[PDB]
């Protein structure tokens, strides 16, 4: 405390006198330019909002620590995932379509972003709770998340646009039958799986390289909500998922997930029956097992959700040694993406806030820009240079890359033996769906189809026919007679909709 | 069409060759840098969100006409209000807490916010759906406003830390009164009635003044659902207000208010039983009647939500000869307030946007800055010139000004006669409610401090017991027996709450 | 260094593996989308620019000592100046008109821009090298600086533009005077004196108040060049006044310069015969004499110029606890303005940047924003809480105020007995110039009129003639016969000028 | 004219009353918080500013007109370059290190960035006043220019800095041979040659390639300044090039080039003795002679240069049909970085402000975001969509590609017969400078190594033996003399450098 202190300062350190009244002219008078309390309270509180994230807006998070119980050093040389290996992490999960205050229990996919603090960096493995995504190349990607948002006119979410979008890209029926199957709706994010979707490069000691998929599969089981029960908790707690997780935490409750990932030799990559850089495909688990890897703990709530969670930036360009991308064009377009949307939603040093540093020591060619915290003092800005500041230059064929030889083109990837837009859709459907989830679906995506428009919804019973010829009938069927689910977060028709 | 289109374009109007497939090294190769429409978009997309409005973040709105149908000119000189005189319009509806993609039907204060493109510039009159507000004094409004909004470590709504503040500032119990009671939730923003809440200046031709209020009174009458009702529509259908305005004027059935005002001459503004200058008052009909001005008609949708809706950028200054502030400390406040917030918002030149400009000629000295897309040429940049561009010299005392006098001092307003916390608020439960609605209040009431932690809950029965003796035992007794309604968008208790 | 370092690394603490050649396909190959190193290197330099200041945008400082060697104790309890005290300060110097990049050695103001970091917080005096300043209410300042830079359409500098503000501003007169005299032409920044400008306001430990002047006279003298060897400079070195002081302190040269204040009683300030609220007026040193106070000396650089030079953010605002603010309109509206400015220019958090931060513990109510590096934690957000997080809330009478009275007015300050535009110019010129400083005057002043527009010189003349009839009439005399030195830093006529 | 007009307005179009005294309590009373028209003022002037250019940040420019005189639709199918063609232009004229406020004769390279506003886009040539640069990769563009501007202590530029990063990366040599020779210094931007540098690719209407050099040739000659003329036209105007062109056009005398081609067959790029997508390499003009094009006119003068000329935003991904990259690396890396640098300099809607708009109808994919000023309506977000909005679908080889093949690699490009560092800076001192030119450039060079660290000297000494042995044993004989010539804008040694 200090001599002339009053409970509280302005932005300079000296007491601000008040927190509740104005500065005036008597107490009947105007209030004068040079309350400079007033005025600083008020400008920040101004600046307090910055852009949500573009997609996956609403979400929370918690800390924890993964743990390698296994021994996978012969297929990777990250430290990381050494033996025994104990890292601290950070876990986002999220929605997609909705905005900051949109209800927990839409229907949607939801985002698994896990940072590992590391020793050779933060390596973030941004995931969802599928292993696959709705497209194969990233020019796409502006367009679907815009169709899941809003109309331009009205501002109203609206499943015409959804359909016609999913309808003329045939390449979505892999994801959206698992977004329309029971895991649309997971009762909390304990609950359900999260996974890489891509195939990532793993290089070992020696640089020997293997294609991996991650899967990191629930200790809590996989639970789900139906439609009605969503729709019922996103009226009663639009929160529902990040009070569920803060709480059990809280309690002593912590959720583990057990990481695999399925492993396939660098030149089998090139030559399967499907195409493992196809973000629509999942690879056999018959062909490519599962091997444990270790055990991810939640543990640790956040003490400031804004300055822990909402300003948390991950990247799948933040990738460490032993651990590289793959030729996947949508994980290649993810690499440039991301850090730039969070130059603008955050800033420019957006890795220097303290959630986003490194735990190991940064020497980075940057220097100034707005917000500076870290600066660097009289270090050599160039390279070379003859003053000892250090720099890399390592030449040659890098350890994470791989060949290409073409023309430049714009041309859709080509197919495997086993490619196609529809058939392990199917496969879901037909043979891992049960009876009662192949009821459900039916409801729900005759449903998701009521008051579309139609014409789209001419194109949408040719859709589903193509994943299986019977539960495409089925829809239509229910569809003709005006019969379904209603979906949580999104309808169609009248006035203010296509 | 140009002889080499494809059927759109990059932004610098070059044919863009595919919004659909990136440009790669052969089929199976990876993107190169140079996919010059693939950075465009992404980084367009990336950048597409703005911060959202704090407070009023969820809302929507549509543009009408505003018809003069009586004679008001002997209280001010304001083009707009001038006999016979029609003006074009625009209104946005919001509620207040909530953020982008929160629910409409959340239990809340509605804004009002209502421009006229006048002849003499834009005249905006931003109102909410209650004629008082819960302070009197600008520097507890960021306080407020953050205690309306999430807990810092959790980031869940509390109950327990919105009646800390209301309880700690009694000041709130009119507006709280208000909220709580059937107003607090509006079936459609077509059935509720919108109100300027402050008393501003009206000055007439020959320099005469008046103290005014504004009522807008709905045509379509005052309509409100339930709390059961309003959280099950907060599951069905989060965009329901805006649902409703959009088809119910594509439909043609165009919403009306009608203006009245009660006018207070001059020199009573400083003698009357109640301070006209405090925003927790209403001023009686029996003293000052309403007097009717015209008639507000909502007559047509936007043809982009975020261009003209979103990107509108409202603002107590904006008056316009004949009309002023007056020495409300909340207006004074808002006079900075709005202007400030949306530079960072939308931008420097906000109000270069078409939305926002004005309908006569804008002749002001501000130039350069980003994004200046109606540029001055070579006019002066300074005051007096001696090049024939013009510039404003009045000198003394200004039209829609008053006296001050006293020392610079931080205190609370003098109370004239009949000023305090609580007798208004009593009024309303005491006189204005039927047996039913007091029925209803309290339960709504005793619902909200359903889970209040338990100092807070103490607290808030002396401070409803301030407001009505009967009523404040009631609600005590209720909650008491842990009874009480659910409130759509609140709840309190558990271990990620107070 | 990790394992797998390569000399430096990305943002996320991973080797970088390259600061010198980027990601292709073989070495005669496109550069790849996902060179993710490229990007971050170069998306960051795209950003290290930020806005320069407007104005003072070009200039250095350092840091160094106050200290306080007489009693003051008796006008003031400010913690800075009690007896004996010691405290670490920040200086900035810098030109006024001069965009980043511009030569130090143009004629114009300098800034002497001083921080304290007291045990109360930052007190800033963001001084000038001048005691007064070219106007007296904060509207004209904008129009001044405009005036002062550059044309719209061909963006020069220009004279004719210059002298048209200045010549329908007569309030210029005495700072014009000033400027054109010796003093526009420091030789270095160690040998020109600091002030203050603006009255303060100093308040006792018993409440008692004194209207303050600051006047820092330099330990160095004050030394001037000649308009021909500050032009000879411009062009060998642009830094000149940059790299002497950098290079002084770096050899051991410590620049001091002892406080002064004069020291009115409160009553006197409203009666005294030359407006102390008037920027434009000195006050006499024989009505009211200087008391020392102490010594400043400056004897540390800057590590890192960007991070704690350009990003330094001094303002008027910061006042503490026994030092107050006056009526003075310019101080006002700066009160206001450079917190303003500073949000676009560095960012909401400028004040938790290292510079900026104050040496006391900061308990203020501000939260969120863009780059929060310190976060507050589960602290309470609103006030008064029940959760122990402490507010301020003093009422009545602030002890840094004083008393008004009067009608809502835009109008020029009443004039004191011997307050005019011209006279204390005049005595400028008449009496404490020397003859040699005279005859230079002259030159100066006729060549700052060379090529202006015949009808802004005609008024110039009579400009002139009213701060004294002889001076003026040798101006008129040399500018009628087209003599005169050429003025660093600027020129009139030709066919890109007015 | 309004009725209650005062002779200008605030930002709402509402009368402003006065742009020279601020609001009051009373002529002796405080500003007063609702001063709307001071506060707007205010803060518009305080977000005037905007970041700078990084590099070329001093510069200014003209509108104009290409005429194309010759026959060269054989090599290029662009609309642009057609038979008979007329096309506005604007051309931008720079330094590079330099910032806002910085001398225009300091020897550096120039910037000449030329827009052409064609039937099928805007077509941007953003060239440079040399035909080659400083490096090959742009992973060192960061560094270089870095190197070129301030010490991260002093702000001083600093020679020792500016060699240290030249000796160390040799492949600057044929650069930095013509940036020290006459050329580096020219007279005015009329007497001084553009070049594109870059190897671009064209494409005829049967698809056929060339790989095409752009040389623009002064009608003017090429006239360059000594040293010491530079450095005293840098005192007495720091402005001279802009004052230069704005008066010359202003009096009629309209500057031109004439532009010439040389056009590589396609396959005859990958063979030839140097590497034509070695930006440090020129192509012999006895190999593949200069072929006429058309004729550059500047013509028009700029009405506001800052929202005409600091606002435009040029890019290399500006390309329209027929033209296209190439295989430079430089050349893609700049694809990125302009369009990137412009959405934080300007905005998210740089290319919607007038100066950047193409003539033709832009249809683009991208809506929303801050400033946007022309919206899109209701037109589809997606594709492909069924509403008859369209988009592009091109599928298959690009019409402006080309082939790779090989691993992801960081390395140098391979050799050519005939590539090297030296070679053709050597040619130039040997060959094409004259005698007196060779003197010239000895004392220049040895100037700009006045006061270099030793061992960056001897460093400097053995690359200059590497251009040429006569000229390097000269330029060391001198610098061991400590003799040479002033360099303006630049300096070395002393406590505040290297
Ligand atoms: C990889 C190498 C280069 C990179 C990354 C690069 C980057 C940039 C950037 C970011 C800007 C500022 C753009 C803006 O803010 O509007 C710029 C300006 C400029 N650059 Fe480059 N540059 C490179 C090489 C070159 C070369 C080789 C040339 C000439 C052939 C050139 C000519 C120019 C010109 C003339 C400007 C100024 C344009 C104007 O007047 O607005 N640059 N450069």
């Amino acid at each position: 405390t200090t001599p002339h202190a009053t409970g509280s300062t302005r932005q300079n350190g000296a007491p601000a006198v008040s927190d509740r009244q104005s500065l005036t002219v008597g107490s009947e008078g105007p209030i004068v330019l040079h309350d400079t309390h007033l005025l600083e309270t008020h400008q920040h509180f101004n600046r307090m909002n910055i852009p949500e994230r573009r997609p996956h807006a609403k979400g929370s998070g918690a800390f924890g620590e993964f743990e390698v119980t296994e021994d996978v050093s012969k297929y990777t040389k990250a430290l990381v995932f050494q033996p025994g290996t104990k890292t601290e992490t950070l876990l986002r999960f999220s929605t997609v379509a909705g905005e900051l205050g949109s209800p927990d229990t839409w229907r949607d996919v939801r985002g698994f972003a896990l940072r590992f603090y590391t020793e050779e960096g933060n390596y973030d493995l941004v995931g969802n709770n599928t292993p696959i995504f709705f497209l194969r190349d990233p020019m796409k990607f502006t367009h679907f998340i815009r169709s899941q948002k809003r109309l331009p006119d009205s501002g109203l979410r609206d499943a015409t646009m959804q359909w016609d979008f999913w309808t003329n890209n045939p390449e979505s029926a892999h994801q959206v039958t698992y977004l329309m199957g029971p895991r649309g709706l997971p009762r909390t994010w304990r609950e359900m799986n999260g996974y890489g979707s891509h195939t990532y490069l793993w290089v070992n000691a020696q640089g020997e390289k293997h294609w991996v998929k991650y899967h990191f599969i629930s200790q809590q089981g996989v639970h789900n909500l139906s439609n009605d029960e969503a729709t019922k908790i996103a009226g009663e707690n639009a929160d529902f998922h990040r009070q569920d997780l803060f709480e059990s935490i809280a309690k002593g409750d912590h959720p583990k997930w057990d990481l695999y990932i399925q492993a396939i030799p660098y030149e089998e990559g090139k030559t399967y029956r499907f195409n493992p850089f196809d973000l629509t495909k999942t690879i056999s688990q018959k062909d490519y097992p599962r091997i444990k890897v270790g055990t991810l703990t939640l543990n640790r709530n956040p003490e400031n959700h804004f300055a822990q969670i909402e300003s948390a930036a991950f990247s799948p360009s933040n990738t460490v040694p032993g651990i590289g991308l793959s030729p996947d064009r949508m994980l290649l377009g993810r690499a440039f993406a991301y850090h730039d949307a969070q130059l603008y939603r955050v800033g420019a040093h957006v890795n220097q806030l303290p959630v986003n540093r490194p735990k190991n020591a940064v020497h980075n060619y940057a220097f100034e820009g707005q917000m500076w915290y870290d600066h660097t003092g009289d270090r050599s800005t160039y390279v070379p240079n003859s003053n000892g500041d250090s720099w890399s230059d390592e030449t040659g064929p890098v350890d994470d890359g791989w060949e290409a030889d073409g023309t430049l083109t714009r041309e859709a990837q080509a197919l495997r033996a086993d490619d196609d837009d529809f058939g392990q859709a199917g496969t879901l459907v037909r043979e891992v769906f049960s009876d009662q989830e192949r009821d459900d679906f039916v409801e729900t995506v005759a449903g998701a189809l009521k008051g579309v428009r139609q014409d789209v919804q001419a194109r949408a019973f040719e859709y589903w026919k193509n994943v299986d010829a019977t539960i495409g009938q089925r829809i239509e069927d229910e569809v003709k007679r005006h019969e379904g689910d209603g979906i949580p977060g999104v309808e169609a028709g009248g006035e203010a909709r296509i």
